[PDB]
């Protein structure tokens, strides 16, 4: 039962280690969170950008049917 | 040394959890890089659509100048 011991200090290792793959797990899950926030800012600013000459296009096209 | 069986025991039950958890945050992950691939879909085809309307205000302006 040096063996008991033995695996006992196997399992600490292991969860030594699979400790850190869930702290890595956890920030990489907190990156992709903020760079889905800057993509969903960037189709935020295009969809300001498409109305601007959605507007730009009604202006001209008056102008146009004089 | 029921002991050293006793702490074995809650080792394995917190492997066991550890486990599950690496398993869930790395399904939490491959669907945030499947969303952020959706999203960056999202931008390219706003970008079309802007591109598409910048054609369209460069025609009429030529029209308008004539
Ligand atoms: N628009
Ligand atoms: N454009």
């Amino acid at each position: 039962q040096e063996e008991k011991q033995r695996k006992a200090e196997e399992l600490l290792q292991e969860l030594r280690h699979l400790k850190i793959k869930v702290e890595e797990l956890e920030n990489e899950r907190n990156q992709y969170e903020w760079k889905l926030k800057a993509t969903k800012a960037e189709v935020a600013q295009l969809q300001e950008q498409v109305a601007l000459k959605d507007a730009e296009i009604e202006r001209l096209h008056s102008q146009l049917s004089r």
